[PDB]
């Protein structure tokens, strides 16, 4: 299987909207797809247990019918850093459970997208970060950049740390989190020059429910 | 002279409020102080020319009476990345002018704080970033962390890139940009464990005009 890890320049830059666009393009290409969000914090109560909205988006944009626990093994109610609520609840986030989950998806899907939580360095325990697990798995990384003032600094910090860890930055996606503003073209030119990876596409500002929008068309999967 | 460069985990995390606190503590220690903001974008019109508010804060928190142009040689009206408006206006930001300005302050002050613009990697031209000038000058760096969800990732990205450039991370300052929230103690413990530099102090959430507040007391200059 082809496998990709999706990270963002910050929490809340639209990493899930860009992951749904990527899944929609891979399905259109004829791949058997599966989204995977191993760890999620910030979840709602239902009859079946806690459900996270981002993991639900990944589950319904996958071409295979998947059970929720397969998409998201670790679900926490509180919207904070996963290491804080893991310790609080007495539920360790185990690297072997996160890896087994990835393998289980690979039995049925040939194109798997793995979405982390928050940014690159999100702690999972007091001695282990999400970055350590991605390095261990040797996943190529796609960076989602929310285009706003301050995103050049955050895109270059994340890009350099991934290359320092000896991983492949497979590409980047520009996500328009605000309406058209005055220096949009110049920001897109600087970002294209500075990130050492192909620009895979640009998702426009979509006011109403953008993870349910048909966004596959904004991604050029040929460059991956 | 003692010289320090102050950077932030993002634009608008309170780097100027923390720089005014640092200047107030150094004055209380008996140093002859000068703040320096070489490049500023986002300025108001006055009879004397354009004036940036952050540079004005640095100028009035300095113990020496300094002229505005000495504090801030490069002033741009538009609140965008300095390389965009520099090119637009036909006014190159010269590394030799930025360095001469630092030396001119060193003739009269024995404790100089240098504040950049935005985050670490802010571009000054198409081939030159603020990070290149700080490396060239070999300035020790103080990191200001606005405490909010996502700041662990941004504090660790910036910390690692500065150490990769062979510079000293002299310390960090926690700035409380929001009112007391639920996981504040756990965020302060994680940040203290993860940033490889002393915590110099914590500035509380100050609703009304915090750069005019007397904040020197929250900084322990002994650890610098
Ligand atoms: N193209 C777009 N147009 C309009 N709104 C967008 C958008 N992309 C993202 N958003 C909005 O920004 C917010 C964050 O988006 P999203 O849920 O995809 O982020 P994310 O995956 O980075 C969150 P986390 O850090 O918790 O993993 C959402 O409310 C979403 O609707
Ligand atoms: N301790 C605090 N309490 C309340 N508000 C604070 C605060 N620290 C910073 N702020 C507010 O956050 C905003 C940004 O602060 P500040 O001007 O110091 O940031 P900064 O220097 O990072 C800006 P730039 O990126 O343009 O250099 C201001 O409106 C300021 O009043
Ligand atoms: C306009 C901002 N407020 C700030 C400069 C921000 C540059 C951000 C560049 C980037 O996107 O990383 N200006 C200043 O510090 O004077
Ligand atoms: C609660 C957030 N929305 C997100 C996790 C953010 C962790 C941020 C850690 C940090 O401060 O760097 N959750 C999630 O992606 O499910």
């Amino acid at each position: 299987s082809k496998r990709y890890f999706v990270t963002g320049t910050d929490t809340e830059v639209g990493k899930t909207v860009a992951s749904c666009a990527l899944l929609q393009a891979a399905k259109a290409a004829g791949y058997r797809t599966a989204g995977y969000k191993p760890v999620a914090s910030g979840s709602e109560k239902t009859p079946e247990g806690l459900r996270n909205s981002d993991a639900l988006a990944l589950q319904r944009n996958s071409s295979l019918q998947l059970d929720y626990a397969t998409v998201n093994p670790y679900t926490f109610a509180e919207p904070t850093s996963p290491h804080i609520i893991s310790a609080q609840e007495g539920r360790p986030i185990e690297s072997l459970v996160m890896s087994a989950g990835l393998r289980a998806l690979e039995q049925q899907a040939d194109w798997v997208l793995v979405e982390g939580a928050g940014g690159w360095f999100t702690p999972l325990s007091d001695t282990f970060t999400f970055a350590d697990w991605v390095t261990q798995e040797q996943l190529p990384v796609i960076l989602v950049v929310g285009v706003k003032l301050g995103c050049i600094n955050h895109a270059m910090l994340t890009a350099q740390v991934i290359q320092h860890a000896g991983l492949t930055l497979a590409g980047w996606v520009a996500n328009d989190v605000t309406p058209p503003g005055k220096r949009h073209a110049e920001y897109m030119t600087t970002l294209t020059r500075m990130i050492p990876a192909p620009l895979l596409g640009e998702i426009p500002w979509l006011a109403e429910n953008p993870e349910n929008a048909a966004t596959g068309k904004y991604i050029n999967l040929a460059l991956l």
